[PDB]
């Protein structure tokens, strides 16, 4: 119990903010992961022993693809650290512990290809799963792996508090299936707008952290402009090894996938600002004003993809 991880200076001041990147050394990224658990849970929310057995099982469990990789994960948790820590009092001590885990389990066992890949492929997954396929199954490698023997990481936790648990984790784990983010941001919209939104209504509460997910997931374009444009290298070698798989089916890819249109890949950047990141973290500054640094980032990336295009950069 008297045992704390310890970062050193900069890191520990560091990873209090939004745009903080977790570095180069791989071997660090367990610690820095238990160290956000103590400060966002406490150090009495897990058995340090099997924490730590349940991160190096979930490490084992992500593939070595471009993007959707164990940084990936790391990466995605520290942005979920940052908001829990920014908005102390509006989240119960579960979904805290939920929220953390779900954020490292989100993209377990990820080929690097999307929903639609597996679909046109006929894979089995999109069988078993025929819609938020990828999510679904992530959410299946979490439950597996918190019942190998000794990483029941929940175990002291009452029955009832365990299923909601669980259940915290596999709303947010099936939110990352962007195809849903649209229609989500969307009510949460109407609700914010209309004066509706209610943060002790469930369904409410579901749907904000559903955004929380994305907002997270999608965090490249939040960081500074040297991590954000070389994390763009990585997100694009995965879509276009997709695009290539594509055509190997005989179907032409849609051009973000299309390595033969790189020259188009600043113009596809703004897009995705406007329709996607921009309007994500609006909507969660509009619920969850400290969460603001996240859309000051996002702009000022959308300004950096727009000085590319006018070929300044
Ligand atoms: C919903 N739209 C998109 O996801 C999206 C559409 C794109 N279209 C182009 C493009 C257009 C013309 C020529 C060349 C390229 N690039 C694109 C990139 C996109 N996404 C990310 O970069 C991204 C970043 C982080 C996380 C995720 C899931 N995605
Ligand atoms: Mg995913
Ligand atoms: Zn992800």
């Amino acid at each position: 119990g008297l045992m704390q991880f310890t970062l050193p200076v900069r890191l520990c001041k560091e990873i209090e903010l939004f745009h903080f990147d977790i570095g180069p050394f791989e071997n660090m990224w367990p610690g820095i992961f238990v160290y956000m658990v103590h400060r966002s849970c406490g150090t009495s929310c897990f058995e340090l022993e099997k924490l730590c057995r349940f991160i190096m099982s979930v490490k084992k469990n992500y593939r070595r693809v471009p993007y959707h990789n164990w940084k990936h994960a790391v990466t995605v948790a520290h942005c979920m650290y940052a908001i829990l820590q920014n908005n102390h009092t509006l989240f119960t001590d579960l979904e805290r512990k939920g929220l953390l885990i779900a954020c490292l389990c989100h993209d377990l066992d990820h080929r690097g290809f999307s929903n639609s890949y597996l679909q046109k492929f006929d894979h089995p997954l999109a069988a078993l799963y025929s819609t938020s396929t990828m999510e679904q199954h992530h959410f299946s490698q979490t439950v597996s792996i918190l019942q190998l023997e000794g990483h029941n990481i929940f175990s002291t936790l009452s029955s009832s508090e365990y299923e909601q648990v669980l259940e915290i984790i596999r709303k947010a784990i099936i939110a990352t299936d962007l195809a849903l983010y649209f229609g989500n941001r969307k009510q949460l919209e109407e609700m914010y707008q209309t004066g509706s939104l209610n943060l002790n209504n469930q369904s409410h509460r579901d749907r904000v952290i559903g955004l929380m997910m994305t907002a997270c997931d999608l965090c490249s374009v939040t960081k500074l402009w040297p991590v954000t444009k070389l994390t763009a290298n990585d997100i694009y070698a995965e879509f276009w090894a997709e695009g290539d798989e594509m055509k190997k089916l005989g179907i032409q890819p849609i051009p973000m996938m299309d390595r033969d249109k790189k020259d188009e890949v600043p113009q596809g950047q703004l897009g995705f600002y406007n329709a996607v990141a921009i309007p994500c973290y609006t909507t969660l500054t509009q619920i969850l004003p400290p969460t603001e640094p996240l859309l000051k980032a996002c702009r000022d990336n959308l300004s950096q993809w727009e000085k590319v295009i006018r070929g300044e950069e």
